[PDB]
């Protein structure tokens, strides 16, 4: 069974637009979808789908590119560090779990490290 996915909206939070979070959508978000091994991470995790009843008994702050994405396209977002959160969420879910050496955490680990040289730098506000 599937919980509701992470809200994209929340109208009594504040938005924001600023130079890092346009990067962190145009190129870093963008650029990672295309990965080959961006296809998991590009939903919430379809636990009835996937046959993962267990998926949400263990996650409980799930997280997926396609709300990451939806978030920055609505500025969502108060600031970079807000979004960059998500994305770490998003990977930490994957490592918790499943094991090392999974097919799943090698595709995980691969656009962790991307994501990261992307973000190394960031544009000046
Ligand atoms: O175990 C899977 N997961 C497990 C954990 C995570 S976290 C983000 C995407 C996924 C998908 N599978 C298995 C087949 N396709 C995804």
């Amino acid at each position: 069974m599937n919980p509701p996915p992470p809200e994209t909206s929340n109208p009594n939070k504040p938005k924001r637009q600023t130079n890092q979070l346009q990067y962190l959508l145009r190129v870093v978000l963008k650029t990672l979808w295309k990965h080959q091994f961006a296809w998991p991470f590009q939903q919430p995790v379809d636990a009835v789908k996937l046959n993962l009843p267990d998926y949400y008994k263990i996650i409980k702050t799930p997280m997926d590119m396609g709300t990451i994405k939806k978030r920055l396209e609505n500025n969502y977002y108060w600031n970079a560090q807000e979004c960059i959160q998500d994305f770490n969420t998003m990977f930490t879910n994957c490592y918790i779990y499943n094991k090392p050496g999974d097919d799943i955490v090698l595709m995980a680990e691969a656009l962790e490290k991307l994501f990261l040289q992307k973000i190394n730098e960031l544009p000046t506000e």
